[PDB]
């Protein structure tokens, strides 16, 4: 987002947490 | 807040640094 | 828990994530 | 799964390693 | 790739940063 | 403490590991 | 910024990612 | 173990915390 | 300092937080 | 290797994952 | 470097470790 | 060391960095 954040992916139902720029 | 943020908690003695969602 | 884990604290309403042994 | 776990995702090409809640 | 790198995903999209072994 | 250390909390309880500046 | 963000540095150069409070 | 856990090593010694898959 | 410590760097504008060995 | 890389160590029993400089 | 790496800054004498893209 | 630190293992010649309690 620059910064990086650990964010829950809204894009599916497996509890995925990813990095976001 | 989702994403996780590294923030200072509100508690004076031994100021903590907690992950806030 | 040994291992360390980042876990949501069930102990209050500020979205706190902490380490757990 | 809460806690966050560093796990391999299920997707053969460029095997990912995702945080699972 | 063994080592686990923290790299952004393929597609030139998403803006997601994942573990890449 | 400046630096942010990752230490377990006071009380000899909780088992929680937090950021300690 | 309090929270500590992981962001890249000013100058549009370096390519360095630091803690930004 | 797949997931990579951060746990202390066997031997009840060292005091070392490593990645354990 | 070896170990890595998360510390504030000495530089007033946009106070950095750097790893110090 | 400097930078730090998250890699599998060479040691079959309880395959470790160590930081390599 | 894309990926992020923790690398020793060659650019000065304070043991600085930073992120690199 | 309580706290956790990423420290260079003095115990061998492969550039190993581990966690220390």
């Amino acid at each position: 987002v620059a910064c990086v954040f650990a964010c829950e992916d809204v894009g599916s139902n497996k509890g995925a947490i990813i990095g976001l720029a």
